[PDB]
DNA sequence: TTTTTTTTT
DNA sequence: TTTTTTTTT
DNA sequence: TTTTTTTTT
DNA sequence: TTTTTTTTT
């Protein structure tokens, strides 16, 4: 069965959620197993419609790859990164939706800003959710993501008993 | 069944103990599972009534959240933090008991001081337990807490087999 | 059964793959178990025959030992290392094939270069596969290898239940 | 059953071995479980009687506690520590055997020196085994010991399923 | 005994 | 296919 | 719902 | 064979 144990951070404008999506495996005819669809750390964003009350309907997703996770956890305090995703890459309708996730340190050094930009040329929409992440919150993420990385990679299958 | 494997540090005035409290889950009707009550790292303090002989009766608890754990493990040597808790928040009798946990580096750099303050306006009591933590002891905590963080978050449920 | 969950990095000239090989154990007559053949992190390299299309036939392997893994993960940004292996050491045909793996930081600091040299004096061949590894990619490796190290050592057998 | 998966380092004068000893638990009448005898990282030393040929008969043991492990893994490159143990503390024959383990960085910075001193006033013996540990070897230890620490503490018993 | 709360499947 | 070897239970 | 793809067993 | 001990459920 599925499991819902998100690490969620709520702030002024929007809320931020993070939970792993494990890899899918195919059992070969030879008996062994082969990783098929790679796992990710799924990031979800949604806005606040009212004093601490958020709109789950207007949520946007962003799937961190193994490498991108590696990038995030290796970030020094004075570091910043930006990831660009096309949800429908290699599909009939590519270049129509563009997603970009950005992590930038804030001036104070009291953590980072993490914002998701989603531009949809099909629906003519332009969404952006920014969420402030303290040092401690980003620390949970770094440690949690470090823990999950081997799993989303399927390396937890390698075990002596 | 339950499990009692505390990491305990004993010192002059008081003693310090730390062990995880796992999250509670509810099995949905849909089959999947959902994290309900979040896990914590439970901290217990108690005084010394006599030459190395402590009073377990006068113990006070403090429950570290995921974020607070993230804060503790991310602490540089020259860092200090303070957490404030109301045990009965959102309850009939709030603001009546106040707890504060403080981690401050000591002058020497030979670790930290960790003290729990508990002010009870109902019972008119004022308790404070301070415990010195060497670099090595705080190292156990940092590593142990890092290990436990994924578990108290319920991320150990995400596993390939 | 076996498991195939490689961490693969594809680049211009060649491709790089990494996955653990667990240790083999023998069950003693006394009942206990004893680690026999030590585990490794297996590295595979292969060339590119055409615009992003690689030759799996011309692959070369390199097996990182526990210690060598320890070396790799302890590398600062400004560090470089080189490992020399004779595949047929202590065998009839030693000194006939020589392998060397090198990790050097690139000028920019944007990661490392990792190249495998294989000199075969029996077949009169001289192969070399170089692959550029970004900071994020090497971060995956560092974290993945850290996770796997206890397992290839067989220390995952030590567990309370 | 027991498990033998030592991390061993062999050098000129002596050899060094390290493997965890898990904690013992007692099942309470209440149903739960309680950690009884604490786990350790067991260190074994033995001399070399001949060109790369060691004397397993003249081995000496040293049991690292949780805290001492915490100390070892927190060591910077320029750090050194010394631990003193009386094997028969709180026993009929205390003060008769004294053990001391020392970790000192070597001049070059190419790792550390680790030596075990055992003075026996009952048998009138004075033993000392020194073993050089490269940066990579000590890296294996740091990572392996970090992995094992939660287990020797019995914190691996805390798990969601 | 424990600072709660915010959104789904 | 893989750099081995050293000491026990 | 999710940026894909490249090579085996 | 191993530095112990301190307080509960």
């Amino acid at each position: 069965g599925r499991v819902f144990a998100p690490y969620s951070v709520f702030k002024g404008a929007a809320a931020l959620s993070a939970e792993p999506r494990l890899p899918t495996f195919n059992r070969l005819d030879s008996g062994g197993v082969k990783l098929n669809r790679r796992g990710v750390i799924m990031l979800t964003f949604w806005p606040s419609v009212g004093e601490r009350k958020y709109d789950w309907e207007k949520r946007q997703l962003f799937a961190l790859s193994a490498t991108e996770v590696g990038s995030l956890i290796s970030m020094g305090t004075r570091d910043s990164s930006e990831f660009f995703h096309d949800p429908s890459m290699l599909s009939s309708n590519a270049g129509q939706v563009r997603k970009s996730l950005s992590i930038k340190p804030n001036a104070d050094g009291s953590g980072y800003f993490i914002s998701l930009s989603v531009v949809n040329n099909n629906l003519k929409t332009n969404d952006r959710f920014t969420v402030p992440v303290t040092t401690a919150e980003f620390a949970v993420m770094r440690t949690a993501f470090s823990f999950a990385l081997p799993h989303i990679m399927g390396w937890d299958r390698f075990t002596n008993r």
